[PDB]
């Protein structure tokens, strides 16, 4: 068995696949902290988790000429600075289960849960770039490909690729982290070096990294050209042509309901409603908007979290609204964030839906009743 | 009469105010070309036009000790390298007639041709300041404020301001243009000079500038303190704080349907539906899609356009889609875009709906009828 190795998990989870071992935190306790302790941080893994001995370890970057720049654990820890960054990672497949309500897609059913945040302390992917002799700015359209240690059958390792520009950028944030939380990085989160792509999908923030290359090219793995890419809800399984969509980078404005959970009886008097909101790019929320009554009515949520610089607000912002509610009543409670672009997210799922099931971002809507 | 001199107009425009003169061109004609002729470029002015001597005319830049750099129009155009942006300007009262239609708003009745596009030709905002002995990067956050020569009653000068980052970045692309599609500034575009800054709201794109100052605040004027802001459709004139709510910077995705207009009665057999579609931030559109029955089902339109350097697309996209349509049917047309970030746009726009009748972009939806 390909997973008998893998590391034991907090029992707590919300398991959606064992294996390969796909799980989120409780809706309940995703976002009672600002910061997802390392033990509940959504996991989302395409393979076996790789076992690997820290000390024979080498990241391998190749240089401008050709070269090949190789870098123990110990090295990137002491040669670069560490720069501690913290930022949010959301999988593309967050939120696919309403999608999958509308018209059944194919992928991990997520709930509201693939996402999590954490501060991440680690090199400076630019630093390293700069230290392999790459310039700050290269001429045209080039990309950095990450490979990591964990391979299909066929031998294929997972990877992903971002643009050049956001790598060498000082602004960006772009890490080769080590350390999660302030402790090592978890197996499960990609021990001993994972790239951290802040503002960025979950699945450019590479795991369990063995390579790092730049080319005037997208990653050609599978995962960069023939998946996380969005499409029109017409596309099907027999029209999709992957050349038609950009990859998935920055992801939109999300938000979700946390508390209560669908279902739920509430006790009359007051309702104290919570939840997460988000946006890709370093775009800081503005405002998020709660209703109790199906979106007809609105009423502005506290804001939780301390304000980030601006173009670089990587992590979630928390929020609440404590509200009365009368006794014998039915809720239809929902939330909407506003970005520092001023987007927002659209009313329904059905006019974004995909074959994928990924870029689920429509309101979030949690039923429950009032007790007398 | 304060506006005995201002500039005559095309007589095929739209005007909604004519003191202060605004206007936006015929719909028909709104997305016939990818620039917009001058004399249909819409046209927004919150004070008469300024009679500018263009050889007494003088721009006054601040440096970073206190002292005062002053340009003629002719060292403007000899000192720095002239470059060339394409780009749209789209007003934040665009569409807000849709806006009105759910519950009245305050603000010029604007239907969805308050924004246009041209190539502007001048200096880069950025070669001006570094002239001025700026350096590229100040600590902290820093604005640059601009003053334009127009001025209310009581003597303020219309102003606004964007962030030093992005006035000092070569890819931002933020000019003092002193041309417009090939020929000189219109008076009503802002002769002899006016900033032209991709990406951004227009109200940012200072016209008649007189002034050019760097401040670790934003511009203290009305329209970036007290203006151009977004708030929760709860809010009303009686609850408004303008603290609460950052000013409009770059714009959300947006698109409209120019072709057919509400009410036609269109021909059997094959219809082409046209508009456009654009995104703030330099955000591509990577999609649009087209409903003919209110929104049930979708097809891709064609994007029309050449591809810009990813995170400059300050330029609108163009879009067709030639259907078949049945004798004696009723068609809602319905268009959404998707940009870079994929960012979509909102189903209604109610749930957006603002007092000030700003970022209205819902989908915009067109009833015609299909004749026998
Ligand atoms: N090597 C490796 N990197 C990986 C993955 C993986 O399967 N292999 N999954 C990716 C995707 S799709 C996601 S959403 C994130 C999840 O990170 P997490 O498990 O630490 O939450 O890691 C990304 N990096
Ligand atoms: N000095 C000056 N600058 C100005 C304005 C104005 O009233 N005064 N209007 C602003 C706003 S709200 C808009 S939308 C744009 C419109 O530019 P246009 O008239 O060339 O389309 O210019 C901006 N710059
Ligand atoms: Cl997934
Ligand atoms: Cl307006
Ligand atoms: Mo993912
Ligand atoms: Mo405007």
């Amino acid at each position: 068995d390909p997973f008998a190795g893998d590391p034991p998990r907090h029992p707590g989870l919300r398991v959606n696949s064992q294996k390969p071992f796909n799980a989120e935190p409780p809706a309940e306790l995703l976002a009672e902290r600002f910061l997802t302790p390392n033990e509940l941080f959504f996991t989302r893994n395409h393979l076996p988790v790789p076992a690997v001995e820290p000390s024979s370890y080498r990241l391998r970057v190749d240089g401008p000429g050709g070269g090949t720049l190789s870098l123990s654990l110990a090295e990137l820890r002491s040669r670069f600075p560490k720069h501690e960054v913290t930022a949010t990672l959301q999988c593309a497949g967050n939120r696919r289960s309403e999608m999958s309500r509308v018209r059944p897609v194919k992928g991990l059913p997520w709930d509201i849960g693939a996402i999590s945040t954490a501060r991440w302390g680690g090199a400076r992917l630019r630093d390293v770039l700069l230290h392999a002799g790459f310039p700050e700015e290269l001429q045209g359209e080039w990309h950095v490909c990450f490979e990591g240690l964990d391979a299909d059958p066929g031998g294929a390792p997972y990877g992903a690729s971002i643009p050049y520009g956001r790598a060498l950028s000082p602004a960006a944030d772009v890490l080769l982290a080590y350390e999660m939380n302030g402790t090592e990085l978890p197996r499960d989160h990609g021990f001993p070096v994972r790239v951290v792509v802040p503002g960025v999908v979950g699945a450019r923030s590479v795991k369990w990294l063995r390579r790092v290359a730049v080319s005037p090219d997208e990653s050609p793995s599978h995962w960069q050209q023939n998946d996380y890419k969005g499409f029109s809800p017409c596309v099907d399984w027999d029209t999709v042509d992957y050349r038609t969509a950009p990859a998935i980078q920055e992801l939109p404005v999300q938000s979700a309901v946390t508390q209560p959970r669908p279902g739920a009886a509430v006790p009359p008097g007051e309702l104290t409603v919570k939840g997460y909101a988000w946006s890709g790019g370093g775009r800081e929320v503005v405002r998020v908007d709660v209703s109790l009554d199906g979106g007809r009515t609105w009423k502005v949520a506290r804001l939780m979290g301390d304000k980030a610089p601006p173009g670089r607000a990587w992590a979630w912002a928390l929020w609440e609204l404590t509200v009365p509610v009368e006794a014998g009543t039915e809720l239809e409670i929902v939330c909407k964030a506003v970005d520092s672009s001023y987007n927002v997210q659209p009313d329904s799922v059905a006019p974004i839906w995909n074959l994928r099931g990924v870029l689920s971002t429509a309101w979030h809507r949690v039923r429950v009743s009032v007790q007398d």
